[PDB]
């Protein structure tokens, strides 16, 4: 229920040490007036992060519980991961605080009921460490009296605080008076109402940080969430109305014991006053008795601000407030310890810190945080080793108030940015009220000291921005695609979308690199490998090589998506792939392909293949482009880096970015249909080290006009940011070319004179004139115009251009049914024949333009 | 130039009033060894800031751009806001600081004349109020001649270090013994070396407080940029070595001012030591001068711990110290005013900031910030109204701190987040060296003291989250799908991409229905309807038909993606689409296929096209589904104004397009593999329409053992959540044969013996074996017993599932070359016979499982 099940076990988790030992000490040091000022104080940070606790117990629904688990599923793994780390380490040092009260108790019982063990001190580091090594003990095997043991602290406490006031309205006997205990008086009252202030340790914050341990202990409740009956109802009830009854039981305490024991008193009973005209000077002269001496010489042992026992001196019976202390500081030292072991192995098997999880595995069969027992068990007992309540206490305030800091924050922030998940049902829950929390926990952290608050601030910023250093990666790639199913067909996105012939991707890795130069986080680059053989698909053995060349092509820190095919023919298989790659809008539109260094030495068929590529290409409506480098095409002289994964030269290409670019893209326009002519090149064109470039726009501009025409692009030349009048007039475009260079492309084709590749197609020459070699219009007969005006086009590129880094060669245009593959292909070779320059061919599919940059 | 424009410059605004009036005090207060100490430990934090600055400069080519645009625009609007505030109120804050600098040598001077004004403090309020005034008007209009300017100050600071040098060298006059200075002596540096605290100021860090004003001014070089020819080069060279230049001054003179002057003097000339026998003591007494009375009093006037201007009475001349102390104080306020207006302008250009305070404003025709250098003013005059040294340079240390700690954070935040604009060129750029700067500045910054750092740090906390509180996708994808591309591996999340055949999507409706509500933003789903082209694309307008089925796809709840594969036959024709679709990781892993439920009326080469789908799928390492319909999943949409969406209808078809499944849905899973073959019905459970059918499983098989193979599958139960453990036994399949079954099968078999067309299996079956059920160690009889499982399954289903929502039988596997395509066939169509509600078959390709949902 929330009675017992939250309410108290909150109670017996704030009711501790400093309740018992400390409270009648402070409400002497500072006065009645202050100590209610620091209780109230205290508990207004409490409150605050309570209401935020009532929020996390009511967002969503949690059915396993934990307060890592709570905090952490509730506001998110950076903020979650500080708390379930900060808040551990808090209920670690509060074992050790809540067992060095209990030996300090035992410490007095043994001073007064028969002999010390070693030294004051080293008498309570001694029990400390025993009765920890106890607890461990307890915790370790042993768990399961915790309701006999809830029931029985809870009865005790009951039992000392009834018995606390039984014998504080008690009038006074001769050895309660000598201790400076008069039942209850105006007079004491008045006197204890005003600070004292003794000791390095008087101070508002100095009696703060002692105190406010008192108030911690709000998180029992959110611990056992999944083992309520209704979390959302149970836990904010029972927390708040602890919280309430804790802090009246902790004014109460304090404003009776102001206003029944003076300051000063000496435990010497012949100190009643004598009957004469004596000097008498403190309050206690007129209830008749003497404490002069030591008053004066603040050598007093016994009084509020002297004794720390002196809670148990009022009361009727000593030792039942002796068993209250004993069982208020084992509960607390219990709760802290469970609720450490258990928030840092849920923590632990969360990875989210590199070395913590070493603690994160249980033991048994219900998964003890043993390795989390023990290193709660060791930082207490370090703690312990320091045997002084006032300096312990202080550190406990720093982290608890840096924990709650830290749980009112990160509900503040949850609140603020509209968090998916954070969605909190509670009433009385505000983010401004959690962040004034937060914020004044955070002063009051640094007002009790700087230091210890600065550490704690740094390991939560070290953890935080660690972690930032049910999402998911792959729905949102999903969830952003289908939001583009509904993407505009209209204002055609035509980004430089193309595919890539690469086979290996080892082998031929200028194309990779070149169509990875650009469309670097601007488009999609698709890298295609065609795997040759028609028998035995190796289903097997294809995502597998596919992984090692993915590999080695991540490696390069390169963007694409890799591709396998398989199938008989290169046509049928690029075929394959170039009408079915992508995903609906998310399609593919140009395609570029790899030349055959040697296609004239031997397989004379392969013409066919490679020419059906560019005429299907064309009739598919995609982009086509060709690809021959500097030096050869494939990679076959490896047996004497290697992979570009490990080192890629790539000089081909890595020119133009490696190396600052001097020389120019050289296009031009005898097809002016093709669009993309103004597209490839402007990509290229406008990449970070592609920044060197005096754009020469070499088009077949109007021979008289420079202003409509040549304009007509100069109006386009905005959005496609040319900002060049590099208009390079070369009419001189198809003139007649060399009498050698005919004469060359002839004897190119003398091996290929027939079509052999076409006997079929003979047999329709020779139904047709029978042409054998020399074919109408479509070879040399009539078609040779062609052939002059493309060589015409390599002579130019070999005067004016010269040595040219890169070409923009303009792929010719040939329609099936009048020219034959053969010439085509003999096109090719003839493109850049003479020399070895890298082939940037390129041409487009007549469609719209003006979509990257505007 | 560099030099000029920015080492010299930064000389200027980095020497300022600490140099001439404390650095002496601070040297005879701590060490000679200590001071040096001091000075290194700023010139640290300082010479860090600088390489992060320096970084900061050579990123980019930014032109025309303050501090402010700099360091906003190489790093991150949140930081750079905070930033650029901080750094104003710091500068507006060193402006006091060096008018009462200036204001204090005023008045010792007019003291020094016997013509003071009010009284020692409220003489230099006035005088530096009045200072500042003039300042003010000469930062509005005056400003054009401060080019020229900056050589008169820089060529005065260096005259007097010059005569302080040369003064120092002289051997002592009278006066200049008596006050304090005799010369170069051993015994004085030794002196001098240790520390002597002799103030409220007297401490460590209470001096480097003092002193770190000294070091801050290197920003001032960041501010010049667009006015140097190259940034990316002048600027790190000129503010290192202005920083390496100015921390040798320091020293220097620390370290010469520490070995001339003792701490203690009077400023009378008597004490000459007088001869005799005496008690004279102290260092002095050795060179003649008996200064006892006032060291032993504490009522000395003069020496290096007593007077604040001990370097103009060392010098040669006095007067030009105290030009220099103008000229340094002047120029450094100067560039504090003209900084902090400037940048404040900037930054109240940028709506960042709800207040701008419209000090953004610019007037005149430069656009000067009258309104910033009026804020600036007052906060300067507000500062000033202090008018000591000793307690404004803390403040202004603790803010310049907070700006250099929020600087090198910010560079370090950007090194290791790899943020996009982030690309420092800068060789001795490290964001380790970042970090600790910003962490040392920060604990220095606490150390002087806690309170005004804790408020620094909570303004900038403020500040910084105050700041942080079409084929887009296409686009997006690139960082995100491509970043999807470079995933491991190892991750094996069986992703369930689905892909199907419905044809046209209009059609078939119901599949895409079933697959699209299973894997709504979960998995991908692609659509592939095959148009069979022989021919050149029909039209563009088939791009129309695309967009109208997406948009029909939109109409509805479907996030499917349309493509399209042109062929000549079906096998091929989805072969093309199979390996091909999708891209790198997003590829789709599993294939439904459009039954044609129809197969006894057309040749059957549609019907071995249709097992061509399955056995490819199984060669593909691809999930095979089917569903069925009773009206027809190929319905012939027979038709037996504006038609609302037929979903309606649809649906009544299709339960779970939109009828929130109720009756339960059962997996007959014959087959363990093949995980979706569960999955399939759970991803679809997860789905709130089957969240009311408890999920049936209908296992089958051997009957002796049951739930011993069970415990294996309730442990992958335990990860896949069932809630169930009821798995009804199927018995059917064994000692469970039906005659009148087997007769239906047979009389459902015939036209399809040998039906298959396949000559060549005919052929070499008849050099084999003769009759179409002979050679059948594949045709229905090694495996006919497969055929009485599957009827026996349906009639299960008639009785063990008699409703269900949709009947999931294990779709059925035959092997290619043991298994003829008919007798498959005729398999599937027992398992979907008719008068049965929805059903679905799968059978996955056994990859792995339990790699979903755990």
């Amino acid at each position: 229920g929330w009675v017992k099940g939250v309410m108290i076990r909150c109670m017996l988790n704030i009711w501790g040490v400093i309740l018992y030992l400390r409270l009648p000490w402070i409400t002497a040091q500072a006065g009645i007036v202050l100590t209610w000022i620091i209780i109230l104080l205290s508990v207004t940070v409490t409150s605050i992060t309570g209401l935020s606790i009532s929020a996390i117990s009511t967002n969503g629904k949690v059915k396993s519980g934990g307060t890592y688990f709570l905090i952490s599923r509730s506001l998110g793994p950076e903020l979650g991961g500080s708390i379930g780390l900060i808040f551990a380490f808090a209920n670690a040092v509060g074992v050790a605080m809540h067992t060095v009260g209990f030996a300090e108790t035992v410490r007095d019982l043994l001073q007064e009921y028969g002999a010390p063990i070693v030294d004051p001190i080293n008498d309570i580091r001694i029990i400390g460490v025993v009765s920890v090594t106890v607890l461990l003990a307890i915790s370790l095997a042993g768990m399961e009296w915790e309701s006999k043991a809830q029931v029985l602290f809870f009865l005790v406490i009951m039992v000392s605080f009834a018995n606390y006031l039984v014998g504080t309205l008690i009038p006074p006997s001769e050895d309660k008076a000598s201790k400076g205990f008069f039942s209850y008086r105006a007079d004491i009252f008045v006197q204890n109402l005003v600070p004292d202030w003794r000791g390095p340790d008087g101070t508002f914050f100095g009696m703060f940080s002692i105190f406010f341990p008192s108030a911690t202990g709000i998180l029992a409740g959110a611990n056992i969430s999944g083992d309520l009956k209704d979390p959302a109802i149970a836990i904010p009830k029972g927390t708040l109305m602890a919280i309430f009854w804790t802090t009246i039981s902790y004014l109460a305490i304090s404003a009776t014991i102001g206003s029944c024991v003076v300051r000063d008193a000496s435990g010497v009973l012949n100190d009643t006053v004598t009957p004469g005209w004596g000097a008498c000077e403190g309050l206690a002269c007129s209830y008749g008795w003497n404490f002069t001496e030591c008053t004066q010489q603040h050598s007093c042992h016994y009084g509020l601000i002297n004794y720390y026992q002196t809670m148990s001196m009022v009361s009727g019976f000593a030792p039942l407030i002796t068993a209250g202390i004993f069982g208020a500081t084992l509960s607390s030292a219990l709760a802290c310890l469970v609720s450490a072991a258990k928030v840092f192995q849920c923590l632990c098997e969360d990875q989210l810190y590199p070395l913590i999880g070493f603690f994160g595995k249980g033991y048994g069969k219900n998964k003890e945080p043993v390795r989390g027992y023990l290193l709660a068990y060791a930082i207490a007992v370090a703690f312990i080793i320091i045997a002084e309540l006032n300096t312990i206490a202080p550190i406990i305030s720093n982290f608890f108030l840096c924990s709650y800091a830290l749980i009112n924050f990160s509900c503040f922030h949850a609140s603020i940015t509209n968090s998916p998940g954070w969605r909190p049902s509670f009433q009385y829950y505000n983010k401004w009220a959690a962040l004034f929390g937060a914020i004044i926990s955070v002063v009051i952290m640094f007002l009790l000291t700087w230091w210890a608050a600065l550490i704690a601030i740094g390991v939560v910023l070290f953890l935080l921005l660690y972690v930032i250093y049910q999402a998911g990666s792959y729905n949102l790639a999903l969830s952003y695609s289908v939001g583009l199913n509904e993407v505009e067909d209209h204002i055609k996105n035509y980004r430089p979308q193309c595919l890539v012939l690469t086979g290996p991707p080892n082998f031929r890795p200028a194309l990779v690199d070149f169509v990875g130069t650009f469309t670097r986080n601007l488009s999609l680059m698709i890298c295609g490998h065609v795997l040759i053989g028609p028998h035995k698909q190796r289903m097997p053995e294809l995502q597998l090589i596919a992984n090692g060349h993915t590999k080695w092509l991540n490696k390069r820190k390169i963007k694409a998506f890799y591709s396998d095919v398989i199938a008989e023919d290169l046509r049928r298989g690029v075929q394959i792939l170039m009408q079915a790659a992508g995903l609906g809008r998310m399609k593919p539109n140009i395609l570029v392909v790899g030349f055959k260094k040697n296609w004239q030495s031997a397989h004379p068929a392969t013409v066919e293949d490679y020419i059906g590529i560019l005429h299907d290409a064309f009739d598919f409506n995609y982009g086509v482009c060709v690809m021959r480098m500097r030096e050869g095409l494939n990679v076959s002289k490896m047996m004497q880096v290697d992979p570009k994964a490990l080192v890629k030269e790539e000089q081909a290409t890595t020119i133009f970015q490696s190396e600052q670019g001097k020389k120019t893209i050289d296009i031009y326009w005898l097809f002016d249909d093709g669009g993309l002519t103004l597209l490839i090149p402007y990509l290229l064109g406008r990449k970070r080290r592609w920044s060197k470039c005096k754009i020469r726009v070499f088009v077949g501009g109007q021979i008289n006009r420079m202003d409509q025409e040549r304009k007509a692009i100069i109006s386009l030349l905005s959005k496609f940011r040319l900002g060049f009048h590099e208009v390079h007039i070369l009419p001189d475009i198809n003139q007649n070319p060399r009498a050698e260079h005919t004469k060359r492309f002839e004897d190119m084709i003398a091996p290929f004179r027939l079509n052999d590749g076409f006997k079929d197609e003979a047999t329709v020459n020779e139904m047709r004139r029978d042409c054998p070699w020399k074919i109408s219009d479509e070879e040399i007969t009539k078609n040779r115009v062609k052939s002059l005006r493309q060589v015409r086009l390599n002579e130019i590129v070999l005067d004016y251009s010269r040595d040219a880094a890169l070409i923009v060669i303009t792929l010719p245009i040939g329609r099936k049914g009048k020219c034959p593959s053969s010439l085509y292909m003999a096109w090719l070779e003839t493109l850049s024949q003479d020399l070895r320059p890298p082939v940037i061919l390129i041409r487009g599919n007549q469609e719209n333009v003006l979509t990257f940059y505007c």
